[PDB]
């Protein structure tokens, strides 16, 4: 027998002690081995409620990418509540590994397993493990990076799909990449993303089918970010320690629905932290070609306001809250006391 429970967890990694990359010192000190031959339970005739908007692992991840951040990436100048902070600011090995969330004993996680679960409700194939699956803690907005692919269709998940107020999280089936690269051999800071038309158009298009499904088949409308701080507008990431804004307005230009779709970026040293604080400054990027290039797994949206006496929606790229990060990747887990 069991309830539903928040607990203290704890992480599991493969993270390497030799390795001077920071996400794996943070979890070398902070998270033990993982299983190797980790069990899993499927539960007979059990259905379980699941609320990834209500969801504690969520809270308790942030945390943890809170820390890693705070010991590892440290600005030089950072301004928090009419404070200055002044330290240094070096140049780190910067590349996110999967971390792994468990129970502690007399707790186990539920693992909803239906296979176009939008993350709230009853879920019918529902299994028992100690640990979540690998999580990379890549933080960005607009675009979810290098996360896991919805299994059957495109999924749209959101707290209340009628309240606009609330961040709409797809969830993409079928993984489109981003090639970002500033170039070593005039802009130090200027930089761009490559991205195959034909594949994102192609995406852009099956998510518009399926937002239809969720809006009684209205006409779905993409468009840029009317106004806003630079992380919102655009879509803001970390490579190799160094953060890209880009420019999405390509991406999200109706008319398209060929050829490659290069993105403008810059790499900006001062930023919003997205941990809520402030604001912060880091050193200018380090010297030498500085390229990643990630899985788009899924898109942080927001619908406009105001269209109910009309037959369109209007949806443009968002986020801001890294919860929802945790969220697109913990949806389908629950903590259980057992009792
Ligand atoms: C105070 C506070 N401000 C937050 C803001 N969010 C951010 O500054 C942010 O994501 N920055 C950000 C994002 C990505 C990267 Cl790689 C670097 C920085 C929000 C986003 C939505 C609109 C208003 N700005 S998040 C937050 C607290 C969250 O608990
Ligand atoms: C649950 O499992 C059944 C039987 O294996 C499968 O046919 C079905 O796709 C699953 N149902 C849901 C709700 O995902
Ligand atoms: C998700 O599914 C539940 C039922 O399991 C339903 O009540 C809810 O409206 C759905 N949410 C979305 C975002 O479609
Ligand atoms: C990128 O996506 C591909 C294809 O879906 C996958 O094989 C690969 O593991 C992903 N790379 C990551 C997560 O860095
Ligand atoms: C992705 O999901 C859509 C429905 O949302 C579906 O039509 C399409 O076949 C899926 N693609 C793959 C490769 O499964
Ligand atoms: C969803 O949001 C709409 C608009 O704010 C609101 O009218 C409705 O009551 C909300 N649904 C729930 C279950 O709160
Ligand atoms: C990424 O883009 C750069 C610059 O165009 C290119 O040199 C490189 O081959 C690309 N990488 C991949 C894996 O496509
Ligand atoms: C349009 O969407 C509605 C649901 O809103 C669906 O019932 C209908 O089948 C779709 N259009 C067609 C094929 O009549
Ligand atoms: C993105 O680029 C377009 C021009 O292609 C420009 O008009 C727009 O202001 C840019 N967006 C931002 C937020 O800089
Ligand atoms: C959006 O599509 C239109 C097609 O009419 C094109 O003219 C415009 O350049 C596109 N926006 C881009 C690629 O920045
Ligand atoms: C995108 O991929 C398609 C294959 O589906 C290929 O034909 C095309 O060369 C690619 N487009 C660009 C310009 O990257
Ligand atoms: C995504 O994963 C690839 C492969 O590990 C990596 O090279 C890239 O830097 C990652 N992207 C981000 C934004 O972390």
């Amino acid at each position: 027998v069991w309830k539903d429970a928040d607990t203290t967890l704890f992480c599991a990694s493969d993270a390497k002690a030799h390795e001077t990359e920071v996400h794996n010192v943070w979890a070398t000190h902070a998270c033990v081995p993982t299983d190797p031959n980790p069990q899993e339970i499927h539960l007979e005739n059990v259905t379980e409620n699941f609320n990834m908007w209500k969801n504690n692992m969520v809270e308790q991840m942030q945390e943890d990418v809170i820390s890693l951040w705070d010991q590892s990436l440290q600005p030089c100048v950072k301004l928090t509540g009419g404070s200055v902070i002044k330290q240094a600011c070096p140049k780190i090995s910067f590349d996110p590994i999967p971390i792994h969330y468990c129970t502690p004993a007399g707790y186990v996680i539920l693992k909803c397993n239906d296979k176009n679960f939008n993350g709230t409700g009853p879920c019918k194939n529902v299994s028992s493990v100690q640990c979540t699956h690998g999580i990379k803690p890549v933080v960005s907005t607009q675009l979810l990076l290098n996360g896991s692919l919805a299994e059957e269709e495109i999924i749209i998940r959101s707290e209340n799909l009628t309240n606009n107020a609330k961040t709409i999280i797809v969830h993409l089936n079928k993984s489109v990449e981003i090639n970002c690269t500033r170039p070593s051999n005039g802009d130090i800071r200027k930089a761009y993303c490559e991205i195959n038309g034909t594949k994102w158009n192609k995406v852009l298009k099956q998510v518009t089918e399926k937002l239809k499904e969720h809006f009684n088949n209205k006409t779905i409308i993409f468009q840029p970010p009317s106004g806003g701080d630079l992380e919102i507008t655009m879509h803001s990431f970390n490579c190799r320690g160094e953060f890209f804004y880009c420019n999405t307005t390509q991406l999200f230009n109706n008319t398209c629905i060929n050829g490659t779709i290069t993105l403008p970026c810059k790499i900006k040293q001062i930023i919003n932290m997205w941990q809520g604080t402030g604001q912060a400054m880091y050193a200018p990027p380090i010297d030498g070609k500085i390229n990643c290039v990630s899985n788009i797994t899924g898109i942080l949206l927001t619908r406009d306001g105001g269209a109910n006496n009309t037959s369109n929606e209007t949806f443009r790229p968002g986020g801001g809250n890294i919860k929802d990060n945790w969220r697109s990747e913990l949806y389908k887990y629950k903590v259980v006391q057992i009792e």
